[PDB]
């Protein structure tokens, strides 16, 4: 049939989606700023479609409840009907790719540790055998999984203290755990992908680090509902685009040279 | 109909696929060790089949001839249906995933630079601005295809003195091209895929280094012909390796707990 714009459903996560400065009140998607903005221009581009940028209504990235079996976040976008496309930092996984179609990754990444500048911590190996630094990740996402799922015996031990620890370690959004490592005085650690650690790391007022190496390999891609027809296009535009030299032009736009430490 | 024995395609790279040491004038599968054949059979296993290790007759990765149109090496031996399945370093690009099917990825690498220790060399940029020391690839592979193609200024200026250096800059083999940079007292410097690099800098005699960064970022795939029903069970199966840390272990096997400097 006739075209009809693509409903493009993303988180606000900085440096991928961001309200550009004085825009809160205006329309359309020149409101927004930032990495997967000007990937879904270049996608849009060369697939040939035009578009709405959404922010996903829950603002979560994707889990299905163990009771409801209800996916929320942006895959629940993808897999009920309210979105065509998922253009964000969302994580390639066995459970998602079992219901939502993703392209091959448009970026690397592993789970990495955010800590407060000074905080006596390396590796995971040392948060996993002491008790005085607290440490905890985002709700409803690939990084909480992989510390749920995880046989590795030092991450398993980390899943059972972090599962049962009062108050709760897990926080809503990446700035909630951002804040709450930077007020901790030490005491708060955040488990969190290298790609946003490495992000906050450039920010003023420049108080946090990345430490140790990444705990696993992974990459995001872009996410169709399954067996849409858009899904084909889209995994060839990425590989051309990571081609073309964009994608690295693109990270260094929006990490380093925004850089302000 | 009935279950068939799945013909594997692969090449042989260190340390990717190996003749096992006095097991040259032996027969079947048990022949070969590595990162591949351990990974092959894992796949296998997971995905329910029995299978038959091979190694491409002309021990080419795979590039279509611009004359013929013909593609070569283990890419052309899935699009000519001479085998079912690669399981090797094979390089997801555009020009391929046109043809063939990939799993998404199951490792990470990046073109880099291997010198002779000593060499004074830190960078492509530092390669692109001399003339003293030669370098090349390998042919009929995806360094190669990346030079040809590249509209950045570094490398689009390597790229015009690669292609019309006398004698020829480019190599039948990875094996060649190490041997080239250990005799060449320094004068040769090798481009090859961040993963055989940084493998060859483990082995004796300890001669050569990676240099700089990596001048891309990509991934190796596990390859079947267009549209074959193979292809969904080993996506999901890579996937699931990748997420048990089988992956990790495996490159951890292969490359540092082998290491020989
Ligand atoms: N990018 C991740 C978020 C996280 O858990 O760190 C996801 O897709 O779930
Ligand atoms: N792994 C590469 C070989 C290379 O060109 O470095 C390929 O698939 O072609
Ligand atoms: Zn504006
Ligand atoms: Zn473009
Ligand atoms: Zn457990
Ligand atoms: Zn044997
Ligand atoms: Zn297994
Ligand atoms: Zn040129």
């Amino acid at each position: 049939g006739a075209n009809k714009t693509v409903v493009v459903t993303t988180i606000l996560e900085s440096p991928y989606v961001m309200m550009k400065k004085n825009h809160e009140m205006l329309e359309g998607n020149e409101r927004y700023e930032g990495y997967c903005v000007d990937l879904a221009a270049e996608i849009a581009k060369h697939c040939g479609f035009k578009y709405k940028l959404t922010i996903v209504g829950d603002g979560k990235y994707g889990a299905r409840d163990a009771d409801t079996k209800i996916w929320n976040g942006m895959v629940g976008e993808l897999v009920y009907g309210k979105a065509d496309i998922a253009i964000a930092p969302l994580t390639i996984t066995l459970v998602r790719e079992e219901v939502i179609d993703f392209s091959k990754p448009f970026m690397s990444l592993g789970i990495s540790i955010m800590i407060k500048k000074g905080t006596p911590i390396e590796s995971a190996e040392d948060l996993s055998k002491q008790t005085e630094i607290a440490y905890g990740t985002l709700d409803s996402g690939s990084t909480k999984e992989f510390f749920r799922r995880s046989k590795i015996a030092v991450f398993d031990k980390m899943w059972t203290y972090m599962r049962s620890a009062e108050p709760s370690v897990f926080v809503r959004t990446t700035a909630e755990g951002v804040a709450r490592v930077r007020k901790s005085k030490g005491k708060y650690a955040y488990l969190l992908e290298s790609t946003m650690n490495e992000y906050i790391e450039q920010r003023k007022p420049c108080d946090t680090m990345k430490v140790g190496g990444n705990l696993d390999s992974k990459g995001y891609g872009i996410a169709t509902p399954k067996g849409s027809s858009l899904g084909n296009a889209v995994n060839l535009a990425v590989l051309k685009l990571n081609e073309q030299g964009l994608l690295d032009k693109l990270k260094n736009k929006w990490w380093y040279d925004k850089g302000e430490c």
